[PDB]
């Protein structure tokens, strides 16, 4: 019954993640002034460049140069020695208003509760009782390893660290009638951008002792655990200089790490009318509510929409064999307890609030008791 | 036992798909001259702009202006009336060499069979016996509806069509010990960019009669099937003008439509050393080989890598209950029959061949008998 499963995560300075954070910094800046801003902000990053491309219709007055540069500063790219500098990079803007054809078909002259979905598409929510936060241990550990790197970089413990990092954790699991039980950590990968002076052995030792041991419980690590620490051997060039980044290129790191499923939509840079984000958040809320409500040990939820139509076109449940109730019964409980129209989700999950940049690194789920992480008490 | 499942697809002129096709046109152009080109070409599209950003180390002499414009011409954006024109758009290039730190850690001075993975990451392969091509019916139908639109546009049957389109199909399934059996089509969505002159009723009638009926077997359609045809009511603005596109933003349309799982990596614009593509192709090959070999009715395969390391870090199998063999036994059969090092996958799947632009619309799988679609005869 044992098997392996692998998930990854990336740091705040990974170039795709830089784009997600900037996209969400732009969204938040708009929402601070105009709670009804229509935002679809893509970000692209390459050597010395942040480009914003997309569509925004808003009453806010946003200083894009300031918002972008402040987000880059927060990440830690503040000097040409690190490969990227918020003070001196190029910020290019190719932002237009939202298409009037989309606006008229989605929200113009519509009662908010009855606004149409901002696009068609499919979205999934997932929850697993293997951790208290109802997330896969593989991705929780991978996120915490990146967070630890950023912590040691920021506190000056490991001053040779740079913001760009990736981690990957393979866990050996057992299964019990569809639920999954972590046994041990089989393999860990860590790659992190570093300065020109530190040697490989100093980095590998610090990664094992100060990073992995500070995050992963010793009970999961043993003589057989495989460690791939700085496996490329050298990672001085990094950030956008090493690899072009784009918004919405870490959608599995943003969600469930390979577990469950994904509908394809990116979250960052989008207001609530874009169901790629709001309905995925609501589907996480449903899944977590079914697990915390004791109806199942793990569950996957699908929802789908058509542009301009408020009610979902379909809702589906996969409980992996972890409920005594059938999937048909769980679906009925979901339909009796939730209303997944985007104009209702916005109210339940408070999706006009400018907290989106906080979601754009370390996963959107299983952290900080955001509204979609607080289970709904179910009636049936 | 019945349930719904939804998948989507998009047309060749959907702005994200335009970027995938251009990224792969660039890759193919390099491979035609240098089979060992190292390519990591991202494309961004917005009104009047194609931007290439990324890293290429190659001995080829590629005319980016010509390659980009020819790809856009093929798609059909050839006039300002359509919102985008290959003859007169801006083509911007921000392409650098591959990071020497990556090159030295991945492939420099390495025997080809022993080249390291070009990155860490996880990848999944999936196959289902519900169609002969071993793909989910939901996404096969969604792809064929977009292909039909392009066919009717190109042959002049529906001259009001433009290249940007999206489709979505919800199928009602039954299940049989983990395998899935399509019963009927529950809902279809079609949205397609159109000219200023055609009215909504003419478009809705043509979409039902000339598109849906020409693709979806009548046995799946009944009095209860729901049709959302041009649900936004107006879609004159389209292509990159209506919505910024990026490479690798249709990864679920590229794969399994919500079925199975995804590791997060984009395929287009990457040579074989980027396991995001090669290992996903190999994992599809494994899954399809297990189903066509009669070992299971449907199956999901995970593989993972560390940058610079040739052998996968993990391999896992989920057979949904559709094999008499355990997942442990199937994994042993996979390890005895396949070698998922990238330097072996390249030889088995002929991944230096410049056929990538052909993969960049209508899904990478279940079409055209590419090498990863030809099952391997298994020995056990
Ligand atoms: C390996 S790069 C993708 C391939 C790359 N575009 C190329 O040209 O080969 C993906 C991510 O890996 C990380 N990376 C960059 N340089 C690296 C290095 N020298 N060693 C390890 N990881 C690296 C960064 O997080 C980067 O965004
Ligand atoms: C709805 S747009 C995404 C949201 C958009 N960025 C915004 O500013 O609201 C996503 C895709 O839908 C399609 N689309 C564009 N305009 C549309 C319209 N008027 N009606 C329906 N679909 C449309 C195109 O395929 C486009 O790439
Ligand atoms: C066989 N069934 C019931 C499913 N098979 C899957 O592969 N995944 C699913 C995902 C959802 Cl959300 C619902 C149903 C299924
Ligand atoms: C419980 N097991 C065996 C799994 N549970 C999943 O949810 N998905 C999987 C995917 C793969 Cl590739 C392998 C195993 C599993
Ligand atoms: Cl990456
Ligand atoms: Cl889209």
């Amino acid at each position: 019954g044992t098997f392996l499963f692998t998930s990854e995560s990336v740091g705040e300075g990974h170039p795709d993640k830089i784009c997600d954070q900037i996209s969400d910094a732009v969204l938040d800046a708009h929402l601070q002034q105009d709670p009804d801003a229509k935002v679809a902000c893509e970000t692209v990053a390459k050597t010395g460049m942040i480009l914003l491309a997309g569509e925004i219709t808003s009453r806010a007055a946003v200083d894009y140069q300031k918002v972008v540069r402040e987000a880059v500063k927060h990440i830690g790219y503040d000097d040409s020695s690190k490969g990227f500098d918020y003070k001196t990079c190029n910020v290019l803007v190719a932002l237009e208003q939202q298409s009037p054809d989309i606006a008229q078909g989605v929200h113009l002259d519509r009662n908010e509760e009855d606004i149409g979905a901002g696009d068609q598409g499919l979205m999934f929510g997932y929850a697993t009782d293997e951790t208290e936060e109802c997330m896969p241990l593989t991705i929780v550990l991978a996120h915490k390893l990146n967070a630890k790197l950023a912590e040691l970089r920021r506190n000056g413990t490991l001053p040779w660290l740079r913001p760009d990092s990736k981690t990957q954790v393979t866990v050996q699991y057992m299964q019990d009638r569809g639920a999954v039980l972590p046994i041990r950590v089989h393999t860990i990968v860590i790659s992190v951008q570093h300065d020109e002076e530190v040697c490989l052995d100093e980095m590998r030792d610090a990664l094992k002792e100060k990073v992995i041991k500070a995050v992963v419980p010793a009970k999961y690590l043993d003589e057989d655990t495989i460690y791939h620490l700085q496996p490329s051997g050298r990672f001085v060039i990094g950030g956008p200089q090493g690899d072009a980044g784009l918004t919405g290129r870490k959608i599995i790191v943003d969600t469930y790490g390979g577990w469950g499923a994904h509908g394809g939509g990116a979250f960052s840079g989008k207001d609530y009318t874009k169901v790629d984000r709001s309905a995925a958040y609501a589907a996480r809320w449903v899944a977590k509510s079914l697990v915390k409500g004791g109806l199942c040990r793990r569950v996957l939820v699908q929802v789908s929409y058509a542009i301009g139509v408020s009610h979902p076109l379909s809702i589906s449940i996969f409980h992996y064999g972890t409920s005594q109730k059938s999937e048909r019964e769980l679906l009925e409980i979901v339909k009796k307890n939730f209303d997944l129209r985007p104009g209702v989700i916005v109210r339940d999950l408070d999706l006009k609030k400018p907290i989106y940049q906080r979601t754009a690194a370390y996963g959107h789920f299983g952290r900080d008791s955001f509204p979609w992480e607080v289970p709904k008490k179910l009636k049936y």
